[PDB]
Order: structure tokens, then C-alpha cells, then sequence
């Protein structure tokens, strides 16, 4: 899968850690999205639909777990259709650490 790993206990949420599948799919490399906000609203552009993008953030700030299908753009540009999918992860004190956040690719051909 593609998928990074914000910390739930920071502001914006920042990027972590990013496996090779996201680093592939996004175009950018894992130093270039580290601290970066989990939301990867550095992908968005003025056609991402701004209802969503709403959506997304109070997901994060309720630390709960959802799914969106949502606009953004690879590093050269290149327009993609998202089904992003965010899940908290909590500690022993089942307190939320971190969100795992999985991107796909499901544009039609």
C-alpha cells in the first residue's frame, strides 16, 4: 500500500515516516514530505473540492477514522483522483499517537 504516518499529537499533523508506495504514487520523495501535514494538503490544487478538504481536517482533529475520495496532484502536476483513507493509532493508554494514512490511485483508465 501507499501510506504515510502523521504524529496526532502535533499541529497539521506532520508526516513522519512515508513507505516507497507514497514516495511512487505522489511523485515526491520521503525527505521531501517529512513534517509535511499528514492531510498532504501540499498536493491540493484550486480544484480539490474545498467541502472535502474540510472534511479531511475535522477527521484529524477528531482523531476518528475515515475515508475520502478527493483531488490532488502528483509532484510534476500530474491530476489525480484519491480514495484516502485515515486511521488512528493509539497507545497503551489508548490515547491516539498517530494517524496512518493510506493513499490510491483510483482514477478510471
Amino acid at each position: 500500500t501507499n501510506f504515510v504516518l502523521g504524529n496526532a499529537q502535533i499541529v497539521d499533523w506532520p508526516i513522519v515516516y512515508s513507505n516507497d508506495g507514497f514516495c511512487k504514487l505522489s511523485g515526491y520523495h520521503r525527505a521531501e514530505v517529512m513534517q509535511k501535514s499528514s492531510t498532504c494538503s501540499f498536493m491540493y490544487g484550486e480544484l480539490t473540492d474545498k467541502d472535502t478538504i474540510e472534511k479531511v481536517r475535522q477527521t484529524f482533529e477528531n482523531y476518528e477514522m475515515n475515508s475520502f475520495e478527493i483531488l490532488m496532484y502528483k509532484k510534476n502536476r500530474t491530476p489525480v483522483w484519491f480514495f484516502v483513507k485515515i486511521a488512528p493509532i493509539r497507545n497503551e493508554q489508548d490515547k491516539v499517537v498517530l494517524f496512518l494514512c493510506t493513499f490510491s490511485d483510483i482514477t478510471a483508465f
